[PDB]
């Protein structure tokens, strides 16, 4: 049966990502050139040479990861890919929703770069330093983590930020509450419970100022219905209405990334091959943990592009 394209998010960035592809294909080189122009900045120098901690800043990582994904898309398209004909659905992990929408034609490349810079800037600035944290948990189900969130409510706000599959759940919120939640998760026998004490509290109610910033930015940008539906992080259904998609992108900023349910939905609704478009193998690792029967393939190199085009029957 069919294919879905999935687009990675924060944590998939790597120094030098996309550099080889730009050397090999003008289609890839031009994506980075346009992103630099759109942002009035040589972002590509940070992408290709680091330092890693500068590339990892969310105001850099968000437009950078999208650029790598879109370079892959443009190379595939030059080599004959028609997305509307060959791809059933698109989806992406948080910032990856924007990459997915650009690949599906909803926003221009220049606008997507600017939207992601606005998003990263607004997220970095949403809460004062030290006020938020995140934590990465493995081995507790959603119900049990929701209970931990309730247990620590007296200390402060703690919410599920990502449900990633494979027993991986990321929590987020106020620093003290999240720290306590890690202690509780460890006590309950989590296989892993790791505090990220300086993280912005992504996908928590604390991100409200960044949601408001995205609402204003998304209201003015030119947009078109995507050529294939987006399986939105908030709704886990195929979305093609640009007005509703804008609302869901705003809601996404403060809400849970429902990634497990996304892969389960896609796999049950006529897709047997999940492609990860861009940098790294993070989503592919998750897909294989969620569903052992689907074929999950990375698409980041020339070789992988060729293989994906063959699987798609281009
Ligand atoms: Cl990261």
């Amino acid at each position: 049966m069919g294919a879905a394209f999935t687009f990675p998010g924060q944590g998939s960035q790597l120094i030098g990502m996309g550099k080889v592809l730009t050397e090999q294909f003008v289609a890839a080189r031009m994506v980075f050139e346009e992103v630099d122009d759109a942002l009035s900045e040589k972002l590509s120098d940070i992408i290709f040479e680091g330092p890693a901690d500068v590339l990892t800043l969310t105001a850099n990582a968000q437009p950078a990861l999208m650029a790598v994904s879109m370079a892959v898309i443009r190379v595939m398209e030059q080599l004959g890919l028609n997305v509307e004909k060959k791809v059933k659905f698109v989806a992406g992990h948080s910032l990856g929703e924007y990459s997915a929408l650009c690949a599906a034609g909803t926003f221009s490349l220049t606008d997507t770069a600017r939207l992601l810079r606005i998003r990263g800037n607004a997220m970095q600035a949403a809460v004062a330093v030290g006020e938020g944290s995140m934590a990465a948990l493995i081995g507790l189900d959603e119900k049990d983590v929701e209970e931990i969130c309730e247990i620590v409510a007296e200390e402060g706000l703690c919410q599920i930020a990502n449900d990633n599959g494979g027993g991986q759940i990321v929590i987020s919120g106020e620093a003290k509450a999240v720290e306590t939640a890690v202690e509780v998760a460890s006590q309950k026998g989590a296989k892993r419970a790791v505090l990220l004490p300086v993280s912005a509290p992504f996908h928590s109610a604390l991100m409200q100022p960044a949601a408001n910033a995205m609402k204003n930015a998304l209201l003015t940008v030119n947009k078109t219905a995507p050529i294939v539906p987006l399986i939105a992080n908030v709704s886990v259904i195929p979305e093609s209405d640009p007005e509703r998609i804008v609302s869901l992108l705003v809601q996404q900023v403060t809400g849970r990334v429902r990634w497990r349910e996304t892969i389960e939905w896609i796999s049950a609704n006529g897709v047997n091959t999940l492609f990860e478009i861009g940098s790294g193998k993070v989503l592919t690792g998750l897909a294989r943990r969620i569903n052992k029967d689907i074929k999950a393939l990375t698409v980041g190199t020339a070789e992988e592009i060729e293989a994906a085009l063959r699987v798609l029957g281009v």
